[PDB]
RNA sequence: ACAU
DNA sequence: CGATGT
């Protein structure tokens, strides 16, 4: 109904599905960008709307903060409650590195604690999340 | 169908 | 138009 602006919203950026993907995570308010994530040869969309999801819990948790996520990725949303990336991209030398971030993601999620409320943005209410890209 |  | 996902 209402957004909570007091929130740390999150979206993926790719050229090509699969291909190369980075995500950043952003001030719901403000719209400051708060992390950048290097960009990964090749990737999936949700493998990387994933990692900005684990990557935003980290962020809060070191700063003791208890705002909410906001992502518009029904699939991460899941994958992250499960603490399990259900990717059906292909395992190679050239996939290496993002399945290597996929895995470490999984692991910090099943070794940390969080409460923080991991929220769907609304985008057919909302208009489009303010971390987008844009593309 | 819905979410990207 | 193509792909990633529940
Ligand atoms: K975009
Ligand atoms: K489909
Ligand atoms: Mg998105
Ligand atoms: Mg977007």
């Amino acid at each position: 109904e209402e957004i909570i602006w007091e929130s740390l919203s999150v979206d993926v950026g790719s050229q090509g599905n699969p291909g190369i993907v980075e995500y950043k995570g952003v001030d719901t308010k403000t719209g400051e960008v708060l992390f950048e994530r290097e960009p990964i040869p090749i990737g999936t969309n949700n493998m990387g709307e994933f990692l900005a999801i684990v990557h935003g819990l980290r962020y809060l948790k070191e700063r003791n903060s208890r705002k909410p996520i906001y992502s518009d990725s029904q699939t991460a949303i899941k994958w992250v409650k499960d603490k399990k990336a259900k990717s059906t991209l292909v395992r190679n030398e050239e996939t290496a590195l993002i399945w290597k971030l996929v895995d470490e993601a999984e692991e910090w999620l099943n070794t940390h604690t969080y409460e923080t409320p991991i929220l769907k943005w609304q985008t057919d209410k909302w208009g489009e999340i303010k971390a987008d890209y844009g593309r």
